[PDB]
């Protein structure tokens, strides 16, 4: 059941729709690499979710009223007034992914100062770390793991909150490193396992008692917190009769602060929070602030403009519509059931992203030609969609050694901007992948004519073998 | 086929997702009647396409670039350059249905003045003339005779054009009227005969050349231009491979003058246009301009805002994009024929609209209780959409003797914003029918609760019976 | 003394700044007629305030938060909410100066059914009709009288109150028409008597007591309500610590109903309203309604679009500003004060204009050479300003024998768009006259090179003598 | 002379005027610190100009025409094709000051692996670094020397490009350093020494003739270009009648890449470029940009949203516009002038500030007790003003010995947001210190009630002693 919109279009962005021959043309000119595409060209662009939504129109009307003074803008208090009524949590940071590169080092030097953590055995655990997060974890030479359930990767088993926290795992892993050196937990929401899957509040209560038993930070990664809350209004019996603003104020009472990029389901372009709940926290709120200030080694200035913290202001509860929310989710779930049905697999698929198996599309091109980076620009030519491979094109060489990383899996990643295309987009999509399985066995290999030697996914082009 | 939409949505307006027990008790407090129900109480507005539709980026950044000057605004010379490059029409008049009261008058005068047009004899024609445009004609004290073709009216013989001229007709009525007592011929693109219908260019040519030949000025009634230059595309040979813009400036040949609502094709809430094409009438653009000002009997100010006809002159192009016009067509074509397919008869449907037949649909009750309102207000019950009763009802009671004035035909109108509403939504309103027709003989017929005297289709109450 | 701007500018139009050599081209291009200049040439538009002034952020961000629904809007209600709790009036009609055309002939027929008003005898009272109002009046049929205050007109006797009404007169005139045949009062504020001047609670309430004695509708006309109060608030005792809003709340307990255009103290360049207090009206309300549908024999549609009811729901509020009202007004007493003090005098100056006298200022110029249009071209030579004349240009020739009008004084207005020009602007223009006055034996005065039958002043064309 | 405005004022932010009750009261709570103020309650904010300013019309709109691509967006393209038209370069990079962070490791780098450059030798020239850029450089272990001519600092000597490079202790040092030591030269323009002031594009040529004779990059400091641009137009005599296009076209001749925050000259609240000339910085413009997704250690993502790269395309040509940057710098000068006059003394003064002497205004206040804090305190009091401390409370304390630091001079600086505020805001700020002055004896100096560890002129609360 694709859901009808719980909305009028009210501003479009035109599209022009272009010609088999044209988009042939393009994708050579692009060297067989739909990231060097012209935007123009791309006619559904799958890219990304993040930062590539539509808005509603207080949203839009809000950033026309922005107060840019550089202290004590109105902009910025509406924005921490949201932050309060929301989330309940006092204290608001704006940013321009809500500043892991400022809270981490901030609760690493806390519990050095305050329980004696030791930085050469310090473990972060996450129910799912992002990439991002668990790069500034281990930049700042902390250890992480992830800690999630059993179900959580397994396709096949259906469970209804498959981020949830391993429990008994966290427990054995703050014992097993020792609580003094774990400088905090991260609960990701929704989470980053297995394309995108919900945690439930009952975990997150379960998980948030055994950090403070242990007096352990819990930071929210929020990015997705309404769609999080939608899931357990959907599949948490306790809550079926909450609102997504109730389920959201009583999720954040179990945890300590919140980070998150505004660009997913805060439905901005731009922007972020880091956010702390009470006074317990002032002093790491303190600390994140003036670290923000003076982040590089002396102070640098600016933020947010005072029209987008007014936008945020809004459009954090515009993403909590429930009728937007069941409308979005069923819309992500029609095209992954539309691509099941005729006879294309993923071997991931959530709420964040489906990742089709390219190898098994194409299984006629070695893994070391890039089938998914073939399967991407056969999906332009046929139906002008851009879609991100993650496979060997992405993973890239050894820097040691030159040679081509291995790779487990060849996928190719479909993700969906919100409130931007429509159930006759996502049939037009299904369409492609049917027309691309029955002309698999035609589909060519690639390799390299221009190659960077890091990013190389990016700028790199390719020509068919 | 419905096409997938040539756009990215980018701006929304939220629509609450109601329960059937709440629209019951909405549809009473609104007396039976949807016009008075409040707007976030309808899911899907059906109720007009006039000034109701989304427009592009483009066209809504246009209104923060206004230029406010009484005379000489930039904003006015960007319109008349859009209407001077689109429609090679050198005059131009913003008007706040592109003033028909304004040139109605001057041309009757113009021939009275120079032909000795006699005003107890005068009749004007049309290839079917708008209800307003007929409305001024006869408050001038013009007669108007509506010269449409055979095929115009009649379903079940299909034909390309049906909006176009009866040409023996029209030369005949010149001829049996006297070319001098006939003030302007008004050609409608596309026609509101039978739902809407498209005129040929070679109809319009060979329609001009009667009245050129006559000496007799023709007004393009141009609501919907872009969408009868798309009909000539699509079907007439000799323009297939023509674009929209070079069929619209050929199409304007074949007038000396242009009147429009720019609330329909130009994709604007507000605006019309009043134009002439070259110096052979000037004299009445002047005219115009002059009455424009003192209409009333003395002068009287304003007209549009700047930003209003910067962004109107976006609109005019924006409103010819061919992907646009060939989603927005296939839109209409796709909901007539979902209709038909589950037994839902209209009495005609066209561009403009689908007339559903209530009379038909629900056959138990007498015309005198309003079948198509009852179809109203189910649709609403059972969908939350909001459609206008054309029967007796709207048609309402003789004023000389105070009875209901007899009425041919109890139709339902759907028309449809553009660029509004989705595929889904579509599906949505076929499904509606689809459970209205299968419930029909338990939806019951209506009587007034409240009567105004006139004008009783928008503030009537009603009960059922 | 200038004010300060109660407010920080935050978007700007550029208006470039022309060399003299240009200036004196441009005039002559325009045949010695500024309102035929394009707005990019002038720098200092002075032409009119209707609409061309600037407006608030939360005004403009409005804009983008229109439901167009044709019925039941959002849009409408917020607008009828912001008179309702500003004006205590319960009915609101939009309009796209509030439909005098509208309660006009709804007042006079309705005292013509209740009361056997006889439309050869009627009378309409006013402390001062503005031109329009006494325009669609006398269309009407109704002979219009001002009752102004002896002190009115009188400069160099200042009074608080030179709006008044002439309360003897006013009792008097009723008296001797004959109560039946008195279809309404305007009470129009500020007066447009003497450049513009306010008119006093007590003043308003004394001649709502005498109308209601008499039962007959008091019409607010209600342009500048805001300066109105404001003009209380600093100069009648008993309210100066009441805001702007309790002055304004009150002002409307004495009217029945309203009508304004809204391009002046609301700050908005399209729209107006015609609102009607309690039920005690309900029935001229829906009369108004019904005839905006027909007031052309038939049904026509449209009104103002959502985003511009939005805009005027904040701009109603908005244009209260006390800060804001001190500030317009003492920038218009500024630029009059800097006027007198270098000699240049006006024949009247108040709230809503300055008359200069160009007669008095330019004395070797004949009147038929139009000194006033030779001085609104030379302020244009020399310092890019654009004013109107207001003189035997204007004034035109008799329609019966061809010959120009007797016209009693010569004089250019100069009017000041809210919230556009600063201070440094007002220098700018005192300087101008400055320079024109001394320069004042070499202008020379106009004749014709291109007459219009009918509106002269818009588009003749003029040379020097 | 403050020149009028070349523009009309459009859209307003209302600002309450207080009284000085109300200022005495919020000062207190605000812990006699103006950077604990609520925007609201100050008037007329000086605290910076740094995406403060009002925006040209054009430039609001763009933000309504945004493509959001991740990649391949038309709104980067729009802002690189205004980049290549304006400065002639062909690589732009956007970044949300340039992305100093980014450019200085690449260009150090690059001359390690070229030339062998030695990073316990390196030292970086510029006429005068900004505190930031010096920051960065220092943090990647390169020593920074300002080249700055004699004239520079010396008030009471006029000089009409104070900001210009000492050429000869350029090459003196760059001699003494050893050429392959120097990994960039950055050119500041306008200068931030001596309070803001231009360098001549004759300097600019000689420079560039240095760098290149031993191929050192010359990096351009752009945030105030075009006002450099108007010095030159206005000073530098070879340039008077060149167009401000035409000098920053050709000053652009004479470096090899840019950085510039665009919150200064191109009048937008977000936003900065990274820039490159030509092919041959072609390697440099890849290495910025492949650092700048992985500066972090690992990829991180996002970027200026669409809208945002629009209205700096524009805003980077409507920021030279000759008019407005004549207008802005004589109302900077208007301030400076109109504070000599009154016999308050800046120790300098100049485009960017001017930095009013609090110790000899203030002479009985001792340096420990901030006499600049208490007169920004005192400028509050009497005006709303609000204005940022540049002495001993901004210094700060010792890290390693808790002791106050030594301070030269007890500084106020006053800074203009652009477009913001009139010459009656100047004349009201001139009076205020007119008044201080007079008052001077009597105004108290300050004494810690909180005190931060760092950083503390953001939050510490102060009482009077
Ligand atoms: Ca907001
Ligand atoms: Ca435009
Ligand atoms: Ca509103
Ligand atoms: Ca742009
Ligand atoms: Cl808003
Ligand atoms: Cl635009
Ligand atoms: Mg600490
Ligand atoms: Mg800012
Ligand atoms: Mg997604
Ligand atoms: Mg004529
Ligand atoms: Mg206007
Ligand atoms: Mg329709
Ligand atoms: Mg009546
Ligand atoms: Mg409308
Ligand atoms: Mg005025
Ligand atoms: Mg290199
Ligand atoms: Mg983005
Ligand atoms: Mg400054
Ligand atoms: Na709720
Ligand atoms: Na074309
Ligand atoms: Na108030
Ligand atoms: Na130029």
């Amino acid at each position: 059941k694709h859901l009808p919109e719980p909305f009028r279009i009210r501003v479009i962005e035109p599209v022009k729709r272009t010609t088999r021959a044209y988009r042939e043309e393009a994708i050579i000119k692009s060297g067989m690499n739909p990231f060097l595409l012209d935007s123009e060209d791309v006619f559904i662009d799958l890219l990304t979710d993040s930062g590539t939504g539509a808005m509603t129109q207080s949203m839009q009307a809000a950033m026309m009223r922005g107060d840019e003074a550089y202290s004590g803008s109105r902009s910025y208090y509406a924005l921490a007034e949201s932050v309060k009524n929301i989330f309940g949590y006092q204290y608001t940071i704006p940013t321009h992914r809500g500043a892991e590169q400022i809270y981490i080092p901030v609760l690493i030097k806390k519990r050095e100062q305050e329980k004696g953590l030791d930085r050469s055995k310090m473990v972060a655990f996450s129910n799912y770390f992002f990439d991002t997060t668990q790069g500034h974890s281990q930049i700042n030479g902390c250890t992480v793991r992830n800690v999630y359930i059993k179900e959580a990767f397994d396709t096949g088993v259906r469970y209804d909150f498959k981020g949830n926290f391993d429990l008994e795992g966290l427990e054995r892993g703050i014992e097993e490193v020792g609580p003094n050196n774990v400088p905090y937990i991260v609960a990701t929401i929704t989470s980053n396992s297995a394309g995108g899957q919900p945690v439930s509040l009952a975990n997150l209560k379960a998980m948030y008692s055994i950090a403070k038993k242990y007096d352990i930070p819990v930071v929210m990664d929020s990015a997705r917190f309404a769609e999080n809350a939608y899931f357990i209004k959907q599949r948490e019996a306790e809550y079926k009769d909450w609102t997504i603003e109730q389920i959201t104020r009583e999720t954040y009472k179990y945890a300590d602060m919140l980070a998150m990029s505004a660009k997913k389901d805060a439905m901005v372009p731009m922007g972020g929070l880091l956010c702390m709940k009470d006074d317990s926290f002032f002093d790491v709120y303190t600390e994140c602030r003036t670290l923000c200030v003076v982040q590089e080694g002396f102070p640098t200035y600016g933020g947010l403009e005072g029209g987008a913290m007014e936008r945020l202001a809004v459009g954090l509860y515009d993403g909590m519509n429930l009728d937007w929310l069941a409308y979005r989710i069923a819309q992500v779930q029609y095209l992954v059931d539309g691509l099941e049905e005729i006879g294309v697999v993923c071997q991931q698929a959530g709420g964040h992203a489906a990742f089709v198996d390219a190898g098994k599309l194409l299984p006629h091109i070695p893994a070391d030609q890039f089938p998914a980076q073939a399967l991407a620009c056969e999906l332009y030519k046929v139906a002008g969609i851009r879609a991100v491979e993650i496979g060997s094109f992405l993973l890239g060489r050894d820097p040691k050694t030159g040679k081509q990383l291995p790779c487990p899996a060849e996928l190719l990643r479909l993700t969906i901007p919100r409130a931007t295309y429509t159930q006759t987009h996502m049939d037009f999509i299904i369409e492609a992948f049917k027309h691309v399985k029955e002309n698999a066995a035609n589909i060519k290999g690639l390799t390299f004519t221009y190659e960077p030697k890091v990013l190389r996914h990016f700028t790199a082009k390719l020509k068919e073998v």
